[PDB]
């Protein structure tokens, strides 16, 4: 019986893919230390970030590094993996939280770092942490098309400012337990960037193919995480239970047009936001918790470049083999849910 | 191979409320251009801009977005529900997370299939977006989109103001603080269809993108027209484009010396340039679909005309794209 296609997408492959960890530790020890005054004050006696979010590091990179480097470092990275030149390139989508300026593009000065021909068409997607996946998406429908032959997804994470402003006002005598409680999340944030080269498959038959996939949302919570380029605001308890009751509603649309069930699945990647957020996902879709990668534990949460630099990693340890079928999932502020698929 | 079936639904503008005229400002600023011996009136006389308008004070860029979203499907005729994906496209941002778009959304209150996100690319950026719209709709994920574009100028005019008549600063930082009160605020919307869907509404055909990223305001002149010429070489390869069967031409708003100098480069009959830039100053990458809004209400508009949108934006990047109406 004829099938549609249900939309996925048709020979868009991945010919590259690579990250980048930045090179400052900062454990939580250390930051616990900083605000144990504060902690006392509080009456807090368990370590939220070690033991409840479950972060024990993050990496920082030093303060005078913009998104645009990270980004530039890695798409130099990815295109190494690739085995192209930067003159292939057709698009180039940056999808990153973090932001050089209000403009230009953080794609145009990454672009201008990289050296893209005067044919390459450039410009920012910002998602929260679903973006990458966005900019997957639409550099996806191009190459189907045959508009490109290549494209650069980027995404550059700096979280120094964060941390340092947060740490300032998490120390004040005069912080309150509902501001403390409102900025905690941010100590769990980590530097990092990651790139995708795409291709149409033609050029690389042997490459993992992207399908795309699902997306649903629930834009009536959309002030649960609130974030700037200096303080970042969060009800964790909401984020986490609605963000399961959406992931819920999107996991019914990946049965019907991907079709998803769990046990058929080789690996999932997903939102590195912690350790509850990871245990409460896995519980809920009855997921083999040995399919699921976390980094979050050293390197914390990377916003949009955490399920890259997750597939990168798996990627350079040898986890991942031909046929493997790999689930790209996510849940970002928004609240948006995305369900996409990659198979090896 | 041009878009087929990808079509404009509805089309609205919000102009702001608060006027502040480039006289009023200078009034303000005449202790240091007297300080500098500058003797020009750089807003009024070199760049043409004699007014911008303000929005009420807190005012965000998701609001003026969330009212132009509302006119605009007014305008489509069609109800929130019927929305598959609205793409943010302003300079202008609420927070680096989450998307203006998602607040925008919730403001609308779009279903739980509705896919939202922001797209940044300085002025060029709802050109971009209504094309990535265009993709989705042309395989048949969505039906409709919203393409929304809030610009909000409030604290610049505070902020840059009160620094640029502080002591000490130079002649150049004056000048680069200068081109800031040249913004303005203002809003718009595109709600974008599948064609089938509505027939006789203008059609979307897409268009070319060309980029100078090495250049990376007087520079921004002339690189961008020699970007813009090169575009406009690829344009009349995949578009058919030649200058004279061109019906209006929508474009950037920045300056009277950026606008004379595109007229003059192309050859193109002034009469077919509308600009807003004299009375609501630069608005950004919302600057494009307010004068397309604008053209459509003043009955300039005809069935069959051939309309070029495009822009000369910050990167440097320069797209064009046609409108059948």
């Amino acid at each position: 019986v004829p099938r549609g296609s249900h939309m996925l997408f048709q020979n868009v492959s991945i010919a590259g893919l690579a990250h980048i960890d930045a090179p400052h530790t900062l454990t939580s020890k250390e930051i616990n230390e900083r605000l144990q005054p504060t902690y006392d004050r509080l009456g807090i006696k368990t370590d939220v970030l070690g033991d409840v979010a479950g972060i024990h590091a993050r990496r920082l990179w030093d303060q005078d590094v913009q998104a645009s480097d990270a980004a530039t470092q890695a798409a130099r990275k990815a295109l190494i993996d690739a085995n192209i030149g930067i003159e292939k390139i057709g698009l180039l989508i940056n999808t990153s939280v973090s932001r050089d300026y209000l403009e230009p593009s953080t794609a145009s000065i990454v672009s201008g770092n990289l050296g893209v021909s005067d044919h390459c068409m450039t410009f920012d997607v910002a998602n929260a942490c679903l973006a990458f996946i966005n900019g997957m998406d639409i550099a996806a429908r191009m190459l189907e098309r045959g508009e490109i032959d290549y494209a650069l997804v980027v995404d550059g994470e700096t979280a120094n400012l964060v941390y340092e402003k947060t740490l300032e006002r998490m120390t004040s005598p005069d912080v309150t337990e509902e501001e403390f409680r409102n900025e905690l999340a941010a100590l769990t944030l980590g530097c990092g960037a990651a790139a995708m080269v795409m291709a149409r498959s033609e050029l690389v038959p042997d490459a993992p193919r992207y399908k795309g996939g699902v997306t649903r949302s629930a834009t009536e919570w959309n002030k649960l995480c609130r974030g700037n380029l200096d303080r970042m605001v969060t009800d964790t308890r909401l984020l986490l239970i609605e963000g399961i009751k959406l992931a819920q509603k999107t996991f019914v649309a990946a049965k019907q047009v991907l079709g998803w069930a769990v046990e058929e699945l080789d690996q999932f990647v997903i939102h590195q936001v912690s350790r509850p957020h990871t245990a409460a996902f896995v519980k809920s879709f009855g997921i083999d918790p040995a399919k699921v990668m976390t980094i979050f534990g050293e390197h914390g949460n990377i916003g949009p470049a955490s399920v890259p630099i997750v597939l990168s990693k798996l990627k350079e340890l040898g986890r991942l083999k031909k046929g493997d079928r790999i689930a790209l999932l996510g849940i970002g502020s928004g609240l948006n849910c995305s369900m996409a698929e990659v198979v090896w």
